[PDB]
């Protein structure tokens, strides 16, 4: 019964990920056409696993139903935009939000206000129209925009998360020196363009 | 020259148009299968016109050799071909796509209802599509050739007769065309009844 | 326990499908390079679902273990080569078997000896070396080679299989007239090359 | 001429070589992750040399402008770049690939152990690969550039300094190179300990 509703959820949010991905790749493709630089290194897509969706609903004391999840959970559809340089992150943000049918919903900038452990990434939730066979759906998609250095750090830290406390200090040490080397590559890249 | 640059610009933006068309179409196919357990689309082929065939077509129509003329007058710069599993899937795809707010019909030629003299059959619609670029919006036409697998199989062989040698197989092609429609009608009739 | 063995099975037979697919596409790509014709229309790959694998093992009274399935089941890895013309089928067969590291295991030609219901397809099982991280595996892969007409017929018939008996007769009727129209396209295509 | 045809032949067969190399490499990456829950490869890039850059390289080395010479003397006609997640993954990929019966080492240059003067770092191996064509077998060389993500990030920026402007950033590049190796050493050291 309810499970059908969640299967429906997985399907339409997968479609949302397709329309965003096409938008993003066109922006990357056109920017390189004009300025001979690719802002995007690569992208990863993911529809939230159901058991993680149910876990998150319970952590927030919410009902286990697809319509509740559709309301309260904004990262059912997630895309991760790994960029080549630090300024490419905000370039992607500007290019996408300027589009008529893209609506900002949430913005959390962990680059300028990093988490305690050193995590850095730009998180924006945007709305996207998805034209289905017999219906239109405007669905939220969480976009994690980051540099390659931020991505490699987040990968190592993710795989850890009672073994976090040991490496917590020098992970933050790595985080810091990743930002410093990427700052230096950015300043060089800024100057050659 | 500046023009050749213009044609490179043309190839780039019409390639992007094909990306947005393809995502729309595959979502429709994916959602229809989700609801009704049937895939209207068998496969799709994309193509941006070669510059050298684009220049040929401009000259064949007595038009100027410029990107601004080509954008206006040539509607098959971006081409997508939607090969469908059954004949009724063709018009289903058309209906589903045109009802979308940002897709506008521009040209329609129904060679299924009114086949060509040689037996060619296909639905040809040109639609307009918004393409959001880095610093600009472009609304671009895309020619969609919607057809069955049988129609595709026939059109491939006929295309490979050309390139004074069409007259020989003209009759024997017209027979293949006819018997393709007849067998596909019957598979359509069976598929309708079991759904 | 045993389930681990079947997970291992799925992984290595998936890799087998990758090496075959690369072989087949190179052959198709080279044939078109030389003769300006593409024998292959498209291909579908599939590793057998486990519950269907366990079902098949029970139907044959065999043990439910990965090593037994690896021996007795030759269609764990399946690839389907849908060809443009009838003669392309045997062209693909010739091109692939001539390769040094491809070994024929089983051949059943349902084109010349169609099944009672009208099914037609060339079925060959071949062996393929798969170089893994720390080990080599020579694995069987079932190849179903057919025309587009044979494929469309098989699709309609598969989806139906107590409702087979009704359409059984005119399915065979369709089967026959598919072969006749494809014969005529073949004779024309033979003559233009 | 007949030659230009020869170079078209060259592009075709070396593209096929890249397909067999890629399938081997991805299977190794896929199997290693299956066993040890780690992906050595982050991503891969493929490339067949442009004919016009191939002609340039032949002239730079005083060689004849023919496909038969290029096949013999130029080993980076087919190029693949294996970007790895950690430094030790680089040599792991090399070991796994060369131990295969039908892969033969042809050339090896280890710029990781002996970096270039500007700070470039990467493992360069040319290997031979059998390519089974429709009517013929070809054993073709493929140049493999194996590197970390940091090495890739650095090499991209340095490549975009060229194309009398390298001297300015030469020192500041050499620093970036160094601190990339140092941060990647530490991430390697952490990753080793948690496995
Ligand atoms: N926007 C995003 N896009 C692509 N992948 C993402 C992503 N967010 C997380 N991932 C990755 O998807 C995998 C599974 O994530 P989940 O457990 O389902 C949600 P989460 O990462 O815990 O975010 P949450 O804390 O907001 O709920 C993780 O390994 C993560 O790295
Ligand atoms: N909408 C479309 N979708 C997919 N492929 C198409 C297509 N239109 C043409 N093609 C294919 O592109 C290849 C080269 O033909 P082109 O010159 O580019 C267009 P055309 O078919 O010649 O239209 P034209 O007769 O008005 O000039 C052909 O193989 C053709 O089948
Ligand atoms: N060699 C093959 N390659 C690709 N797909 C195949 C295939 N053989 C069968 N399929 C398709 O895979 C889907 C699931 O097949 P399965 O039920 O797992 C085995 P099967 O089709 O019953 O063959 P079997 O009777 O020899 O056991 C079917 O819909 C089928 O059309
Ligand atoms: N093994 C390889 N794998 C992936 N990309 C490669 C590659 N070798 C070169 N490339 C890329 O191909 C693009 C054009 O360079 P090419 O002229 O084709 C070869 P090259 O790097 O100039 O070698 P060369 O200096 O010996 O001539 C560059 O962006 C380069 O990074
Ligand atoms: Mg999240
Ligand atoms: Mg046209
Ligand atoms: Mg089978
Ligand atoms: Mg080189």
């Amino acid at each position: 019964d309810t499970l059908l509703g969640f299967v429906e959820l997985d399907h339409i949010y997968s479609s949302a990920l397709k329309e965003i991905s096409t938008k993003l790749s066109i922006l990357d493709d056109n920017f390189n056409h004009i300025y001979k630089h690719n802002p995007i290194h690569h992208m990863e897509r993911r529809v939230k696993e159901m058991r993680s969706l149910i876990e998150k609903l319970n952590r927030k004391g919410l009902q286990i139903s697809a319509e509740t999840a559709k309301e309260h959970i904004l990262d059912i559809a997630g895309i991760r935009v790994v960029c080549n340089y630090l300024d490419d992150i905000y370039l992607i943000e500007e290019m996408l939000l300027k589009q008529e049918d893209v609506q900002l919903i949430k913005r959390k900038d962990y680059i300028q206000h990093p988490k305690e452990n050193g995590y850095r990434s730009l998180h924006i939730v945007v709305s996207i129209p998805v034209f289905l066979a017999e219906r239109v759906e405007v669905l939220p998609v969480e976009i994690q925009i980051r540099t390659i250095g931020m991505d490699m750090w987040a990968s190592l830290e993710h795989k850890i998360r009672a073994e976090t406390e040991k490496y917590r200090d020098l992970l933050k040490e790595c985080a810091t020196e990743i930002t410093e080397v990427e700052d230096k590559l950015q300043q060089i890249h800024s100057e050659i363009t």
